[PDB]
C-alpha cells in the first residue's frame, strides 16, 4: 500500500482490506495514536464545511497528528488562479506561490475546492486539486474536489457494509430537487465507488440530468424513480446540477415529486435512507423519512471520521 | 455533584465548598491533571462573538491535556434552520436537527454559546437550543452562555469573590447600567442564581421596569435606589440587561447615564471591589477611573474564567463513560 | 542578547552569528527541542490578513511542542476601541485596555500582527498598539509585523541569504516596485535595519519621494537609479511601500511599472537571486519569468519563516520565568 494521494477510489486499493482497517479503527479508535506524532496535517478550505471540517480534525487527532485548519479567503489573501495575468487588481497572491508555500509547513495536505461551474473542462480536469498535487510538494487528499469526494464515498461504503442485510444489496442513488445548482462531485464519487463493488447499483434521475459516462460506468440508469426504488435496500439521495452540453452547472428542474418521501420508500425493501449532508428537509427528503428509524444519516456522517482516519493513516505510513 | 452530566446552571456544580476547593487547587497547580483528558476531544461551538470564553475555554481544555476543536458555525459551516417542519427551500442548507447529532459524532464533550434571540421570550427562556444539544448531541454539554444563564462566568465570579473577600459573608451588590443595545439577562440571571446559593448579603439594584425573572431573583433584596444599594457594599457587580417583563421583553427602557458606575457611587461603598464579566463599554457601564482604580478586579476576575472552565471540564471528563 | 523578553527589532536577537547558528541547527534537526515548550501556550493574534505568518508560526510553535491558540480578533471576538477616554456609546463593545490584559491571562507568549493604519504617522511609528501589548499583556510579546517593523520576516531573509550567498559579503539591493494600494513601510524598514546590521554591501533603490525613515535607512547607499543599483547585485529584495515623508505619509506617489523587476534589470545583476517576502502581485512587483526563474528563491525564503519563528519562540521560551 503506497498511497501517494487520495482523490479517487483507485487510491484506496483493495476494498476488502480497506474496509478491514476501517472496522478495526471503529473498534479501537486511538490504536494508532502514535503513528502521526510530530506529523502536521494542513486542511485548506475554499468552501463551507461542517462534517469534513470536523471529521478530518478528529481523524488526524486519532493518529496523534498536529492539525492546522486554514480558511483561505478569510485569514489569508484571495488567490489569483489564472496564470500570466497582470495582478493589478483584486488579488494579492497567486495560486502559483501559495500552493508551494503552504507545502512548506506541513507533511500532508487536505483540500476542499468545489466545482466553480464556470467552465466544464476546468472543473472536470480538476485543475486546482491537481496543482496542489503538482506543486504542494506533499501528499494531497481531497476534501471534495470539482468532480469527486472520495472521503465521503469511502464512508458511505463503510456504512453500507456496516448495515447491509445481505452480501450484495440493491443500492439506488436518486436525484432530488434543490434551489441552487450543486456540483456532481458527490454523485460522481458515489457511483465510482458503488461501481467498484459487487452491489446491485442503480442510478435514477430526471431527463437531462445524466452524469458523465466515465462515472456512471455500467450502472443501470432508471428515469422512473418509483421503478428504481422497487425493492431497494439502500436509498442514497443527492441533488446535482445538469452536466450535459449546454446545461453544465444548471438547474433543469425543481420537481418536488422527486423529493424522497414515504411514497417512494414504501416501494423499497424497507431500505435504509442515506445522505452525505447537509440536507434540505422537505426538498431532498421528507421530515418523516429522515427521522424514521430507517434513516442512517447520522451513523453515515459518523463514519466520515473512520474513512478519514484510514486514509490519513495510509498516507502517513507512506511518508518518506 | 460528582455526577456531572452537563453544566448549565449552578445546580450542576454541586457543593460550592468542594467546588471552590478544586478551583483553588488548580489555580495553585495548573497542569496537575494534564493527563486526565488525554485523547479526549472538546468541541467548542459559537453562534455569537467571544473573547474570554473563546480563549479561556481552550486554555482550560489544554490544562487537562485535551484535544480542542473550535467551530465558528456560520462562518466555516452552513447556516442552520432552527424551526422544525419547514420546507427548506430557501436561505438555509442544513437543519439543526441533523447538525447537532452530527457534531456529537466527533467529540467527547461539547461547549455551546447561544445568546438569547429576543424574538420570543418562551423560546429563549425554555432554552430550546441549548437543550437540543443536550437532547441530541449524544455528549455532555456545557454552556458557554445560553439564553438565560452563563454558569461558567458566575462560577468564576464566585471564585474571585472568595479569592478577594475581606470577611466571611460580604455584601455583594449587582447593579444595572446603561447600554446602547438590548443585551440578554443571561449574566444577571446567572449571577443572582449563584449569589443566592451563597451565604453572602446579596442585593440587586436596577431601574423601574428592569426586574428580572423571579425564579432567578429568588429572595434577594431588590433596591430601586442605586445609591442606597451601594451603601457599604464590599463588591459591586455591574452589568446591563434589556427589559424582561411583559410587553418589553428584550427592550431598552432606559439609557440613564446616572446609573453609570462612577466614583459618586463607589464612594458610598465600603471601599468595595469592582467587578464585570467583560466586554465593558467605558463611561457607559463604568467610569474610566473606577475601572482603572485599584479596587477594580476586572482582570483577576476574567483570569478565573480559566479556572472555572478547568474545573467543569475536569468534572465532565471524570464522569465520561 | 540571550535574555529575550520580546522580539520586535533586530536588537532583540542579539549576536547574529550565534542566532544564525541556532537557525541552521534547527533547519537540520527540526524537532530537536520538541520538549522545550511542553505545556506552554502561545497566543497568536491577528488584526490583519496572513498566510505565511499564520502558518509558519503555528508550525514553529509545534516544533517546540507548544500549545497554539490562533485568535482572529474582529471575526470571533469583539471589535476593540483603541482610543482612551472615549464614551463607548457606539460601534465598539470592548476596549483595548481590557482586551490586552485579558488575553495575557490565558497564555505564556503572545504574537501580534498589527499593520500600520496610515491615519497618523506618529501613532504608527511610535508603535502604540504593539507597545501596549508589551506594556499590559503581562507576557513576552513578539511581532508578527507591527506598524514599522517585521523582524520575523527579516530574520528569515537573513537566514536565506546566508544560506544561498556565494561570497562572504554579497551585494544586497532592496528595490521599490509599483503596487495599486498603499502598503506599510514595515518590511522595507525591517529589511534595512537587519541588512545594516550585517557586513553585506547594502543598497536601497526607490523613486524620488519614497525615502524611508532615516533611523532605518541608516547609512545604506540610496540609489535613485534602479538600473545602477542593480549592477552586479548578488541579491535583489523587492518590495513596495507607500510614501513616508512629510505630506505624503501613507500615500501612493507612483505606480511606475518601469520599476517592475523584470529581466531587463536582472540582466545587469551578477546573476543575483530574487527575493520577496510574499504575497507578491505578479507583473507588478516582479515579472512572471523572473519569479519563475531558477534564480528566484522566493519559496526557500518563505520556508525559512518557520526557522526564524522556531528560534525566536525557543529563545522566548528559554527565558520564561
Ligand atoms: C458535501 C456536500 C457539498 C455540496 N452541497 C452543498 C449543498 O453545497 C455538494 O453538493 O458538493
Ligand atoms: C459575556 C457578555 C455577552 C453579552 N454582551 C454583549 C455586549 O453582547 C451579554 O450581555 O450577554
Ligand atoms: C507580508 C506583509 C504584506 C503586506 N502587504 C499587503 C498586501 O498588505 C505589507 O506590505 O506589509
Amino acid at each position: 500500500s503506497h498511497m501517494k494521494k487520495f482523490t479517487c477510489v483507485q487510491d484506496i486499493g483493495d476494498l476488502k482490506s480497506a474496509l478491514a482497517e476501517s472496522f478495526e479503527i471503529k473498534k479501537d479508535r486511538f490504536k494508532y495514536v502514535e503513528l502521526g506524532r510530530n506529523k502536521t496535517l494542513l486542511m485548506i478550505f475554499f468552501n463551507s464545511s461542517l462534517r469534513t471540517r470536523l471529521s478530518t480534525q478528529k481523524a488526524a487527532l486519532n493518529l496523534g497528528m498536529n492539525v492546522i485548519v486554514l480558511d483561505i479567503n478569510q485569514g489569508a489573501w484571495k488567490l489569483e488562479t489564472e496564470r500570466g495575468v497582470i495582478m493589478d487588481g483584486d488579488k494579492e497572491e497567486h495560486l502559483l506561490e501559495a500552493i508551494p508555500v503552504m507545502g512548506c509547513y506541513c507533511d500532508i495536505i487536505g483540500v476542499r475546492s468545489f466545482a466553480r461551474f464556470e467552465n466544464r473542462e476546468y472543473d472536470y480536469n480538476e485543475v486546482i486539486i491537481n496543482q496542489f498535487i503538482q506543486h504542494s510538494g506533499r501528499p494531497v487528499f481531497s476534501m471534495e474536489a470539482a468532480t469527486r469526494h472520495p472521503l465521503q464515498s469511502f464512508a458511505d461504503l463503510i456504512t453500507i457494509e456496516e448495515y447491509k442485510k445481505t452480501a450484495r444489496p440493491k443500492v439506488v442513488m436518486t436525484w432530488a430537487p434543490h434551489p441552487r445548482p450543486l456540483p456532481q462531485a458527490v454523485p460522481n464519487s458515489f457511483a465510482e465507488w458503488m461501481n467498484a463493488t459487487d452491489y446491485e447499483f442503480v442510478i435514477t434521475h430526471p431527463e437531462g440530468y445524466e452524469l458523465d459516462p466515465k462515472f456512471v460506468g455500467n450502472a443501470r440508469v432508471e428515469y422512473d424513480q418509483m421503478k428504481a426504488f422497487e425493492g431497494a435496500d439502500f436509498i442514497y439521495a443527492k441533488n446535482w446540477a445538469a452536466y450535459l452540453g449546454d446545461n453544465y452547472g444548471q438547474i433543469l428542474s425543481t420537481d418536488r415529486n422527486w423529493t424522497v418521501g414515504d411514497r417512494q420508500m414504501a416501494v423499497t425493501n424497507n431500505a435504509y435512507f442515506m445522505h452525505c449532508l447537509p440536507v434540505r428537509r422537505n426538498m431532498i427528503v421528507t421530515d418523516d423519512v429522515i427521522e424514521s428509524p430507517q434513516s442512517i444519516v447520522i451513523p453515515e456522517a459518523a463514519n466520515r471520521e473512520i474513512s478519514a482516519t484510514v486514509v490519513l493513516k495510509r498516507l502517513l505510513e507512506n511518508l518518506p
